[PDB]
């Protein structure tokens, strides 16, 4: 019957396509973005204090940056023939010392030598002090702090539009003692690591003890057709590895690096750091709509079809 | 009236959809890209000369790489109880020295000690020589130079297509003394930093003195349906942070890193570098069109609807 | 004739749009991904042995990481006035020594001095031992090994869906001696570098001797409408620079970095490493489909038009 058809013709276009879907909908997916991240704060580890240039492994301050929370340090690693402390590689003869396994110290030379007094392991060639990743080192519990400053600037090239999250209404006096809280200061770009993990929804102790990646997505669903001040950034913080993390193997994200030094000598040595950190990832996504000319007649024709 | 309808039926399809819009329009957004960037040149700073392995902080040579233009260097930073040179933290008693503020040197121990002769500041624990970011250090004015070599290779998997910006027509003799200028050599992949900032549209002195990110987009709007040599890369250089830069706080992009050394001793020390640089970002985007079979009948049906 | 039209109405919708194209097709392009890469293995170079913290230049273990295969090492590089070993810069007088060329050692001072006994080259200012990139250093032929562990976790936010490539069915005992082979273990996330280059389709010797980038794409074409275990990752390994590589200039991807040390002195020195490596790139792409409500009536209307 055409009686219901007459109503349903406008119940879908005007109700949803026009008023809700913004029937014009001139989009621009290609948004060019720039993110600058700066970590600030001071932490205590073992018996010393470290700053931004210490727990932040990548100094670029790009959208990807690791905040180290747990360290395993091995100092004065010189090269030579050395045994290992891995109890999973017990040998009593050289026969079970040839190349058939996956050593963690170095290439086996087919020699089972004593380690300290009675522990016999295959002799390896490489850095002598083998790292011990079976000791629960104290976590940098001061890592609820160290604020993060995120400067984001985006451009829509087709619309020529340009906007940054550092609006002129914010001064240095405000930024001196500014936090992030999306009920009273949605706009302040000074995040807190503890606040970030709280918004993610996990306790900070476990994440700092095991490591992970927390993605901070800045969505810009703007309304350029309306006033330009209505395009408001939206911050969403979500764990990324935690989906595949649960309780299976590889219970976190950890990496290994080293610092290389040299005596007044002909030989070098490195200090090895195995770091469990919280690698922050910054992602920028969004779109803008404009009234334009072309989609109006297209939508009119589409309504004519109905 | 059908008289105007007959004309308007083909005025929109043949005029725009067919001839201009390439009605077939078989697209492939998923283009796999590889960018290799190599900076070359030698610069003078203070009283010494540095090369590519010095001002280019990330040695990967990926699409993201910082060209350092200004340095603030603090040498022989040993750990201990030290004061700070920040005049914004004046104290006359220990009462205003407990933890309630945002120190830039280290964790305050609640002790206000003299700095040099009469300047009293809260005693901090950490690296002793505090950095001074209030001195206008000379800018590396030689940074108009240091050419950049960009090797870009892309593949369209659905179309199997493959192309790189290093065409076989270019030899080493040409690349020896080749610049970039999109009127006589659009194709030479040897950019100049001064040329890049000039095409961006800002004076190099201000950018090198404050820092920023300059995105270089390589657009490949190819015409695979036609001859394969007509797919020509287009280079567009645009500032990214400059949108949110203007004259507000945080007037540039700067980072901090350090180099760690160790004496014939039991103690370590680091040299801290606060760098204001021009971080070049390389982005690859584009699409390809093919005649194919499917869209032809779809467009024919769409024309039949009109 | 309507006789063939009646058949062709359903020959295109039911045959292709409905059964094959999954007419509902509720997509989600915005998939949030996290990739953690860990290289393991030990290699022999010159007369020493190196581990993960040595040939893997970026210790972040992100989607982009270089596996160094060939090194050119210059040790004890101190600053001063030094000549160069580049035979392409022969001079017999100071007149052809002013600034008009592209030096590889440093800024020319307009002085042509002897190099060793009879070779005269322009005197440069900078690091004294100039690197020699014209000697075929032995390739790390042990680079067929050093397995790679890739942990990938993805989330579809609109569908709330969440999945990682480290499924609970895999334990540590399996991962201890697990390889990657897409006929018997498609699911094991332990790739082999030799296996990766074999699947790419090039001999490993040439790639390790010249360098390149090998992209590993993990496609997730899931069927969330069906059981969630049917969404199976697909690994595709493809060379990226090899398209623009062929036999033209710049026959590979190489970079330069250095390690900085300091004596018990007032001067510093660096050891320079020119590295030809295989930079692995990890890309994540995919989409998911859901039955939903909206597209059903849209497809019904589209069929009504026919
Ligand atoms: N390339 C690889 N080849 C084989 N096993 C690997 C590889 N990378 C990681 N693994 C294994 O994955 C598991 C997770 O290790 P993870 O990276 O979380 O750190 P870990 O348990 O401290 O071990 P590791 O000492 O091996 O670094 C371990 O059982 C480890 O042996
Ligand atoms: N994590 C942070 N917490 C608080 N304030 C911050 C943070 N990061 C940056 N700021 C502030 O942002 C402003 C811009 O500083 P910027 O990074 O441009 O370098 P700067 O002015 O030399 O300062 P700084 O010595 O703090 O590095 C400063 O007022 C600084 O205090
Ligand atoms: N910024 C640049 N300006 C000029 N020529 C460059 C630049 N970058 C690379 N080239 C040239 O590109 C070619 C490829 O060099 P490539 O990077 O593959 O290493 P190479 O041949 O060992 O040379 P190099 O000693 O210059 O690093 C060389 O002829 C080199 O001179
Ligand atoms: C991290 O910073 C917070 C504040 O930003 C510290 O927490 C406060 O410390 C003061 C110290 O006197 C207490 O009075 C407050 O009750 C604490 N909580 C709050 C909400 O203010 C905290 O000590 C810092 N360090 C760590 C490890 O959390
Ligand atoms: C400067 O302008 C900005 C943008 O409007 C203000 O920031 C937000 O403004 C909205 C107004 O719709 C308020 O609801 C928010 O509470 C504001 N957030 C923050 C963090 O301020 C900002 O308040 C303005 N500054 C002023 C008025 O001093
Ligand atoms: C950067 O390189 C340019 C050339 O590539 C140098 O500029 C020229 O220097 C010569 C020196 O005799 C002058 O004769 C020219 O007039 C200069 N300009 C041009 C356009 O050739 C420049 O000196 C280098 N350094 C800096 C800091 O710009
Ligand atoms: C090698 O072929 C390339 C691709 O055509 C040439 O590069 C451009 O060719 C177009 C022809 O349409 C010219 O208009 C441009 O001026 C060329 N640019 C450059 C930088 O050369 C290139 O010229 C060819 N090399 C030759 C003929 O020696
Ligand atoms: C890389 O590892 C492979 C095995 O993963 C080594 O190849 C085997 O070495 C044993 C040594 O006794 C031989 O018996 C086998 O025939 C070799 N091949 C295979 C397929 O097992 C190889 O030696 C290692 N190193 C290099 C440089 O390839
Ligand atoms: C655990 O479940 C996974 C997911 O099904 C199994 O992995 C694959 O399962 C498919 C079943 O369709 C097999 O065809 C593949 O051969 C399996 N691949 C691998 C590497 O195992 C896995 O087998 C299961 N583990 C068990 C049953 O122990
Ligand atoms: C380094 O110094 C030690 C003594 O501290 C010495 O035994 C060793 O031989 C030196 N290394 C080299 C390469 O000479
Ligand atoms: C480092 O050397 C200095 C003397 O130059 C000495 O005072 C200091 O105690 C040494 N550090 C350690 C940890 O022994
Ligand atoms: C470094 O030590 C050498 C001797 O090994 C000396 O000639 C030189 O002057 C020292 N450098 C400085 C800056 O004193
Ligand atoms: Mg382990
Ligand atoms: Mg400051
Ligand atoms: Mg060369």
């Amino acid at each position: 019957i055409n009686r219901a058809v007459q109503l349903l013709i406008i119940s879908y276009f005007v109700g949803w396509v026009f008023l809700h879907e913004k029937a014009y909908q001139v989009r621009d997916t290609a948004i060019e973005s720039s993110v600058v991240t700066k970590v600030k704060g001071f932490g205590r580890y073992a018996n010393r204090v470290m700053d931004v240039s210490d727990y932040v492994t990548p100094p670029q301050g790009t959208s990807v940056f690791v905040i180290i929370t747990k360290m395993i340090v091995t100092e004065n690693q010189m090269q030579g023939f050395c045994p290992e402390s891995e109890e999973k590689y017990r040998c009593v003869s050289d026969s079970q010392c040839g190349p058939q396994r996956f050593p963690g110290g170095g290439i086996l030379t087919g020699r089972c030598v004593n380690y300290s007094s009675t522990l016999r392991t295959c002799e390896i060639q490489g850095w002598c002090p083998t790292e011990v990743d079976t000791v629960e080192m104290p976590v940098m519990m001061e890592a609820e702090n160290f604020t993060i400053f995120i400067k984001n600037s985006i451009r829509f090239p087709l619309f020529n539009f340009e906007k940054g999250n550092l609006l002129p209404n914010l001064t240095a006096a405000d930024m001196k003692t500014c936090r992030f809280h999306p009920d009273k200061a949605p706009f302040c770009p000074i995040l807190r690591v503890g606040d970030v993990v709280k918004f993610a929804g996990q306790d900070f102790a476990k994440l700092a003890r095991t490591g992970g990646v927390l993605g901070i997505k800045i969505g810009w669903v703007c309304d350029l057709d309306r006033a330009w001040d209505q395009c408001i950034p939206k911050y969403s913080f979500t764990r990324l590895d935690g989906v595949s993390e649960k309780s299976s193997v590889s219970p976190g994200y950890n990496f290994r690096f080293a610092k290389y030094y040299k005596m007044e000598n002909g030989s070098e040595y490195r200090t090895l750091l195995k770091a469990f950190g919280i690698r922050f990832d910054v992602l920028v996504y969004g779109n803008a709509g404009k009234f334009n000319i072309i989609p109006t007649i297209i939508s009119s024709v589409a309504a004519f079809t109905s």
